[PDB]
């Protein structure tokens, strides 16, 4: 992503989005006999799928060695689900919007132990970026940031390939930043708007890697699941032939 | 911190940082009879006290009330012990400078369940600072910004008291933003780099956040300590009264 113009990592990123996935449960039916947790977890399922083929499609991703590529989602996917869930519910005050037809508020998640704790952070993420005003193009540009991160410092190794792979990352985050400055500047802030604007932006990225950890202790309490290891599943979704070309 | 200059709040900054303590074994004793656990749990606690001292010089914190005082440090804290950590072990590739007199490598981490994978992540992220070249002044706004910002998502209310002190938060963190700007240019980075390596100074602080997150949850599984809760112990530090003036 190191000779692509910042107006073309955007179109690049909007391009590549993920579609928005519905709740897959009967609407003929009542609403006391679904499992919260049961819903959540096979949207969340359902998600990660397209995770993937949005992850190959972010510049300097594919890029990668498969074992980083592997390492990285394993890293952020908590992170990358919850920052569009966060995206999608801005324009919903007081509500997380799962799905267009799975719209819940805070007493909704009270259903689940130890689940309302979770809901709030979300929610005041949510009521952060409505106030920032977040806009689409800056939202792309810090999922990316976010699958490119969150995982960086946590490679074991340090062979000369290992090293390689690190420096072509920090890289592409570089221009990733380049591309955030472009848009504020092309949106008119003024120089010192345009680094405060980018400052408040990357520290939500903070809440939202406190958001994910939490989530990932609640998570592991429960049924959700486990069997196969991440690691393994991302593995597989990621090594891809290229038969069907 | 909204009428200070970028100097002022540098120099304030630099005056405020707390001193460098030592752990407490006799030196003239054995190694295998001191409890590595117990060690580090002293020397953190003993940290604590001066980090209240060094919070309330940080400009803009005293100015809030002492209840959201109280809840920004109970949220920081650890995050606070740790980049200190990392900052004095920069210049000591491999090893993790927790006292002077208490420089431990990654073997000597394994002395305890779990220990060692917290190591790592803090050996990775002094390696990642020495890479970056992090200079002292930049350090010390990267510290207040954990501070003003780990806590600030989460206040419960938006009382209109709440809804200015989260005002006066993100005032100050936009100091020191600009702060961090005009460190980099008196440096004579390009408009770029300065974006550049603010963006990448901020996304460190994530993974800041990611090892306080598992540090807690490692710390909360042993002896430590958790008699009075926290947030009664800060309280009490912060809730000073002014006799001894
Ligand atoms: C089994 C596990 C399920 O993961 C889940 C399950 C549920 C959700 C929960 O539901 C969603 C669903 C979609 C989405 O985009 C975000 C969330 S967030 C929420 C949640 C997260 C953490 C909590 O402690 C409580 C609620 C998010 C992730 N698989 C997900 C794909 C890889 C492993
Ligand atoms: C009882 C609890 C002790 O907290 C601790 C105890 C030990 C340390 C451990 O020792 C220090 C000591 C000083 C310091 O500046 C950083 C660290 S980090 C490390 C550690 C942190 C988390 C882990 O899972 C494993 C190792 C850091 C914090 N009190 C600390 C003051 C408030 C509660």
């Amino acid at each position: 992503a190191l000779s692509l113009t910042a107006d073309q990592m955007v179109s690049a990123l909007l391009d590549a989005e993920p579609p928005i996935l519905y709740s897959e449960y009967d609407p003929t039916r009542p609403f006391s006999e679904a499992s919260m947790m049961g819903l959540l977890t096979n949207l969340a399922d359902r998600e990660l799928v397209h995770m993937i083929n949005w992850a190959k499609r972010v510049p300097g991703f594919v890029d990668l060695t498969l074992h980083d590529q592997v390492h990285l989602l394993e890293c952020a996917w908590l992170e990358i689900l919850m920052i569009g869930l966060v995206w999608r519910s801005m324009e919903h005050p007081g509500k997380l919007l799962f799905a267009p037809n799975l719209l819940l508020d805070r007493n909704q998640g009270k259903c689940v132990e130890g689940m309302v704790e979770i809901f709030d952070m979300l929610l005041a993420t949510s009521s952060r970026f409505r106030m920032m005003n977040l806009q689409g193009e800056e939202f792309v540009c810090l999922k990316s940031i976010i699958l490119l991160n969150s995982g960086v410092y946590t490679f074991l190794s340090s062979t000369l390939k290992s090293l390689e792979e690190k420096d072509h990352i920090h890289r592409v985050l570089d221009k990733i930043t380049d591309t955030l400055i472009h848009l504020m500047a092309k949106a008119g802030l003024t120089l010192q708007q345009q680094h405060q604007r980018l400052a408040q932006l990357l520290l939500i990225l903070s809440h939202i890697r406190h958001m994910s950890n939490k989530g990932m202790e609640h998570l592991y309490s429960m049924k959700c699941k486990n069997v196969v290891p991440l690691y393994d599943l991302l593995l597989e979704m990621l090594d891809a032939h290229r038969l069907h070309a």
